[PDB]
């Protein structure tokens, strides 16, 4: 949290929005530096939200826990009486929490086997499609588009073809099952003895899992909406600090901080919204002062609102 909080520079008497409370690390680090604050602690994950509620028992004056997605943040802040132009700082750490990555039943990680779930909202929305629903239902071209667009997976076609053939034999319901199917798309001479293809990053199924995660959790639209809410509720002179972990979300943060307008779904025709993957984050007056960019496999960007 150190560098994140460092760029925030919490001062006595200030008010903060942590939009990605997660395991609580940054919010706790902020409280260690300055206890005389108010902090709204938001997460879309019930598990993280329950940790924020617990924290609010030890810090009842400061902490206000909220359960909600980035796209729900504005309504939650309005219902809590929070006015635009209020926050001295807003924090968006886009990384998966340790609870998400280290609970195999959630199905985020390539380490231990578990259900191909991958919903950040956990059990909050039982009708929300899982990664399993997606890979068992979509057709080959649609799967390939998701993997190419969201995972930047050069081998989208072959991998999507392998999923479609595999799911005809048995439904794909587990993470290691999907990882094995992905690996089976590559001839042995492509991958033999290649230890990097098993390592934490650079694992052969990494981009596939990342693409499904972004799709299942609508991460690109959510992020853009969250950024606009952060800007609206920051006061003049307040700081936005964002931590990005892959290139699509970092490009969205970057473009946002440059005041470059990007795709609102309301501007897309119904046909495009149904049949095309999002182009957010893809290649094809001043509102901010950009005060930090640093690589920590994550990229921190910090800005002061003018």
């Amino acid at each position: 949290v150190d560098e994140v909080v460092h760029c925030l520079s919490p001062q006595k008497g200030q008010i903060f929005l942590d939009m990605t409370f997660g395991s609580g690390g940054h919010t706790k680090a902020i409280l260690q530096k300055e206890s005389d604050i108010v902090l709204y602690a938001l997460d879309r994950d019930p598990t993280a939200y329950a940790l924020a509620e617990h924290l609010s028992e030890l810090y009842p004056k400061q902490i206000r826990a909220m359960l909600g997605q980035f796209s729900q943040a504005e309504a939650l802040l309005m219902k809590a009486g929070v006015q635009p132009g209020t926050f001295d700082g807003v924090l968006m750490d886009l990384g998966c929490s340790s609870m998400q990555l280290d609970t195999p039943e959630r199905g985020f990680s390539l380490r231990k086997d578990g259900p191909l779930d991958m919903r950040m909202d956990g059990g909050r929305y039982p009708d929300m499609p899982t990664a399993a629903d997606v890979v068992n239902a979509l057709d080959q071209q649609a799967l390939a588009s998701i993997l190419r667009t969201y995972g930047e997976e050069k081998h989208a076609k072959k991998i999507a073809s392998a999923i479609v053939q595999a799911r005809s034999i048995y439904p794909i319901t587990r993470t290691q099952q999907l990882a094995s199917i992905v690996a089976g798309a590559f001839p042995p001479s492509a991958i033999y003895t290649r230890k990097d293809l098993l390592q934490r990053s650079t694992h052969i199924a990494t981009k596939t899992f990342q693409a499904l995660r972004i799709f299942v959790n609508n991460e690109l639209n959510e992020l853009y909406t969250g950024l606009k809410t952060a800007q609206k509720f920051l006061r003049p002179g307040g700081r936005l600090v964002a931590l990005s972990f892959h290139s699509l979300e970092d490009r969205i943060v970057k473009r946002f901080l440059l005041g470059i307008s990007m795709t609102e779904r309301f501007n897309l025709s119904v046909r495009q919204q149904v049949m095309k993957t999002s182009q957010l984050g893809s290649d094809h007056p001043l509102m901010w002062e950009l005060i930090h960019k640093k690589v920590l496999s994550a990229k921190l960007r910090a800005a002061i609102k003018l």
